[PDB]
């Protein structure tokens, strides 16, 4: 405690006592004579440890400090996920028992666990006898470390691995691990610091904390500050000179994550350490976007109106794919305005998504995927292509990540539909140029491929499905005409059902020739029919036989009604078609008038028939929920019943006060 | 770790392969001849344990949980602040090493420091008595404690920023300070722990954590993962019927709270704590008014609804008042409705706030009082008198702490603006007792009695002063009539003008012959007195005379300003003057050629004098707050601006956790 180093790289005197050997130091480097007066011995010493304090960024005191830029550079192939340098250094044959060490780390991060665990054993039994005690003691602490992550998986592994991922994986022997468990018998991890020889546990206490169930506690207490409320308002700026909160946490954060990566230790893969992470980095963009709002509304929108607080880089970047969770960048998304951060230094983490990419072509595209590697680069790779809507990418690597994400993801974790939303992420920034465009195709062929068999059938959470990708590149190409869908049409036959329905789906994309082959096989001859064909085969005008039929069905049910009010009862009506025709009345879609004559029977067809003499009492803005987007808009268009579902949403969200409701209040209207 | 012990009272078993005791202890709990089964020296361990586990809370396990309901009872002197039952425990001898123990904590609270160390060094030195060890190790952990505030404290106090409170020398002796600095150099709290007996060290291993900040950790974690869970329950509006997972927040911060002060742990006052609990409590207010509109939505939208709600108690209260500051409940009030959250045990509120009041007028009246506790205690009082608002009390409540908090608040901390706002609050929940009103007259006639003298000011922050209080009397009784105060007016001469300034500005309050002696003594001549005048209704029409002094001031203030600007020290808008006349131009209160010119220098004045004109990026949102209701109507009305105004209150709406603005755009623009 002589001095208290500080992440910038100043030194400053703390419970010292006598002569400042620190202030010395500095003076001595800085002037080279006095250098040249100290003995050979001591000047070779100084030359060592001149290279060690530079290195770690320890550069001078506080009084002579100035303008200090840092600069985080963590050099270690796990971090920045080179996986094929790491097992080509695997293969190379070691020389000492640091490359031993470091092996076995890669190995772990690899997944081979089993192996990490075995050359760990080695390195310790070397290492004893070597009285190498750094390396000892970081092998018996990253030891148990696999151990208990082996223990972990396999539990997880049998207690649901196997419903996951639809069958049962046995990643490590009976034999292996009835060994470990053996093993690791009553060793307890607090005693290993406390029986080392007194000289390394004088020496290399620093590491005492690595045995420790839990460290960063102290870290995580200190976020705290991030918490504040007051500093928005009044900021001392006095958690460091030159310096604030933010930068002191960030640094360390980095300070955290370079000393466990840089040395190898293992326990960056557990919970405790990407909780650590998760905290931190959502504390300080939260704090981020706090203060900007607050600049905002105390200053003009014209000042901080979009300052990027915080600015991430290559490093904060890959923090937040490896160590967040697609929840956490939710929630994230929906607290933080994220898009107004700047992204800087995009071309490497251009790099390290197009790594993502070829890593996700390799491990699935191979028949053989480490399952335990699988597990935890699975969740890193689906972040950090969720996270890659921001970064603006090149059309080679986005080109790349685009292939990889649509063929070669598991489908366990990315269904169709969650393929379309981080595809479409994805298209805000890097707007679909004609080379991925044709990569959508591709895939979209595939799928009808698939579809020739009538048991297929795809499976969505967020309800959406290849129709979506139909809809997205015809978006962005409004006159694309895939030339393989329209031949897959026209080999097309009515005994390919399934096919049929599919390739309607995405009838837009199709050709002239195409598409009329395809709407031979289905036609309309009812109500019914006519609107089974506008809901899916896009029905793009009610035809004058339409109309006829929309009318026959609305007298129908005309007379049917009058029954209803000679009856005094109506039990259920389990489609209101005529809401449908409704909206296609109100959407001018029927030209036909005659069913104005038709109203007073659904209030939501007379909002829609004659809106002005219909009264808005009647009105529920429940509909407004089940309204599309062009729907809500016409009807703010239309004077008549514009005020008065203006009225409506005011009146749901001042008093029921939902915030849907306030969405449609305000998004589409005022 | 045999046992996970929920927070609720409920034991699961864990890391458990052997026999069951906590299972047949609850089994023997329920039945009462398996108990009597039992030995004797067995049955009386077996009637101590039992009377351990109900008082600490453990229930039964979690396959058998009843109806476990959250109650929480907090019994100690120190935390409900009974300040005169401290000093008299304090006087009084102590029996046993428990009650010296008692005592210093009590100190420490009392803001009595020295002695704290002291009988804290004394019962260190008096515990070499066999014991278990517990009392010394905890002593010892305290006065290292008060050692650090106290060095804190010095180092705050001979720092700059206490010239403002007098310079008050800090009470520890420059001799006490170097006794404490010998003792305590030697001293490093790491090692306490591991210097302890091996048997201390295997029992009350749980007591390690408090020696650093470990002890906080789970609870910090726990709480930002919890902080994420249900904002994204908000957000994703899961309107649960059932029971929250907010509940393992309140009794984690109700178990924490207990732990410290039933034990008497000088940690309470850290900064740490104080955050962590504020964070607690910021996240339980917004989940309760967050479960308080689930409610309404529930019995709104459907017959079928909660009536669940989440509301505050004394140790709710109490918490808030002691751990936030005045911005952190200023924050709490912006986001979310407090005003709608009920508040139960109102007469143990009541208490507490006239506990509060009483402990200010003892240590405002009589001198002597201690500078350290003073610091302390003063943003306990401050929190608790500001958040009093929501609470309704009696008219002997009211009474006293109105008498506290008008005239014996300090002056430093409390300034008369704010002392203005504090009381007006406190006329929300109430309608101004005729008693409260005479506290009032006799703090005006104090005031008036200062301005006798000519060397004295109305120092404000926030621009309110007595003419406030007067306008307050006014506005819950209008006939108010201040006997004192037309005396002190009709017995004044015209040398005494600062007098005649001050009973000017609170016109109304004086009787029709005080105010014939006071208008026949000051006439209406600059701006001040013209704004005075509309202030207290002696101007209701603006006069020609009266326009040309505003074009008088806004001339000068003109020419003043682009001199300024030509030279390169351009002047910035100040004292509100020219925000008003830009209003009254707008509000068509005054209008003339020469309004129109002064456009140039304050944006809010060219935003209302010509919106046409104006450029609304500089338009700041925070204005829209000032404005009362028909002028903010009046800018809906307005063409010009009412477009530019809804964007902007849609971007904040939509941007800021303000609630002002959402109310501005519905009731008055849309």
């Amino acid at each position: 405690y002589d001095y208290h180093f500080e992440v910038n790289g100043t030194v400053v005197r703390h419970k010292n006592k006598g002569f400042g050997y620190m202030e010395r130091f500095f003076e001595l480097k800085e002037s080279c004579d006095e250098r040249s007066k100290l003995s050979k011995k001591q000047y070779e010493r100084f030359n060592a440890l001149f290279n060690f304090f530079e290195k770690n960024g320890v550069i001078c005191m506080a009084k002579d400090a100035g303008t200090l830029n840092t600069s985080i550079e963590i050099n270690s192939l796990a971090y920045h996920g080179k996986y094929d340098v790491m097992k080509k250094f695997i293969e190379e044959q070691s020389v000492s028992i640091e490359d031993d060490y470091k092996k076995a780390f890669f190995l772990a991060c690899l997944g081979r666990w089993e192996e990490s665990y075995d050359l760990y054993s080695n390195i310790i039994l070397n290492s004893i006898d070597e009285s190498n005690g750094c390396v000892y003691y970081l092998s018996q602490i990253n030891r148990y470390r696999i151990y208990q992550s082996i223990t972990q998986a396999v539990t997880q592994f049998n207690g649901l691995g196997l419903l996951t991922f639809g069958r049962h994986y046995k990643p490590f022997t009976d034999e292996f691990l009835a060994r470990i468990e053996r093993e690791m018998t009553n060793f307890n991890i607090d005693d290993l610091f406390n029986g080392m020889p007194f000289e390394f546990q004088k020496k290399y206490k620093i590491l005492e904390f690595l045995s420790d169930n839990q460290f960063l506690y102290d870290d995580t207490v200190k976020l705290f500050e991030l918490t504040n409320k007051v500093r928005s308002e009044m900021s001392e700026g006095s958690y460091s000179f030159g310096m604030s909160s933010d930068i002191v946490v960030l640094l360390r954060l980095y300070d955290n994550l370079r000393f466990l990566y840089e040395n190898c230790l293992w326990s960056v893969s557990f919970h405790e350490f990407h909780q650590y992470i998760r905290n931190s980095m959502s504390l300080l963009i939260e704090k981020a976007e706090y203060e900007r709002t607050r600049d905002i509304d105390e200053l003009g929108f014209s000042f901080f109106g979009k300052k990027s607080g915080f600015f991430m880089e290559y490093y904060d970047f890959v923090n937040i794919s490896r160590h967040f969770k697609i929840d956490d960048i939710k929630n994230l998304e929906r607290s933080c305005s994220i898009d107004k951060i700047r992204f800087g230094e995009q071309e490497k983490i251009e790099e390290y998504l197009v790594g993502i990419a070829e890593e996700i072509t390799k491990q699935f595209s191979a028949n053989g995927m480490n399952v335990v590697f699988y597990t935890q680069f699975i969740s890193e790779a689906k972040a950090a292509l969720y996270f890659a809507k921001y970064v603006k990418l090149s059309e080679e690597g986005l080109g790349k990540i685009v292939k990889a994400l649509l063929f070669y993801f598991p489908e366990r974790d990315l269904d169709i539909g969650k393929r379309y939303v981080w595809l479409e992420r994805l298209t805000k920034c890097n707007e679909l140029p004609k080379s991925i465009i044709s990569i959508i195709d591709d895939f979209l062929v595939l799928q009808a491929e698939k579809h020739i068999d009538q048991n297929y059938s795809e499976v969505s959470s967020n309800g959406l499905y290849s129709r979506d990708y139909g809809a997205l590149i015809k978006h962005f190409e409004k006159n694309f005409i895939s030339k393989r869908l329209s031949e897959i049409t026209l080999c097309l036959t009515q005994d390919k059902q399934k096919q049929i329905d599919f390739l309607f789906k995405l009838l837009p994309l199709l050709s002239t020739n195409a598409k009329s082959h395809l709407l031979s096989f289905k036609s309309v001859e009812n109500i019914n029919d006519l609107m089974n064909g506008i809901r899916i085969g896009l029905i793009d005008e009610f035809t004058p036989e339409h109309e006829e039929l929309i009318i026959e069905y609305l007298e129908t049910r005309k007379v049917n009604y009058i029954v209803e009010k000679e009856k005094g009862i109506q039990t259920f009506s389990s489609n209101d078609y005529m809401s449908t025709f409704g909206i296609w009345y109100f959407l001018e879609e029927i030209n036909n008038s005659k069913m104005e004559e038709f109203i007073g029977m659904d209030d939501q067809y007379d909002f829609f028939v004659d809106p002005e003499n219909f009264d808005y009492k009647k009105f529920i803005p429940s509909w407004l929920k089940n309204y599309n987007d062009k729907l809500l808009g016409k009807i703010a268009g239309n004077k008549h019943m514009k005020h008065h579902v203006i009225e409506v949403l005011k009146e749901r969200v001042k008093n029921s006060n939902d915030k849907r409701y306030l969405e449609i209040l305000m998004n589409y209207f005022i």
